[PDB]
């Protein structure tokens, strides 16, 4: 249990990859624009896909 320059999320992108399953640069992203949270993180990147439209598959548009 040790870290160097405090101030990274790494840990929680390797989870984050598996779980949603998109590259680590796009969770990266959500973590960001989250602030580390898996569940604010999962929803954004499925979301995001939705509009965007990364992968063919329907992701799930919800309202509110």
């Amino acid at each position: 249990g040790s870290s160097g320059s405090s101030g990274s999320s790494k840990e929680l992108l390797m989870k984050l990859r598996r779980k949603t399953g998109y590259s680590f640069v796009n969770c990266k992203k959500a973590l960001e624009t989250c602030g580390g949270d898996l569940k604010q993180a999962e929803i954004w990147l499925h979301k995001e896909a939705q509009k965007e439209g990364w992968s063919k598959a329907a992701s799930g548009p919800s309202s509110g």
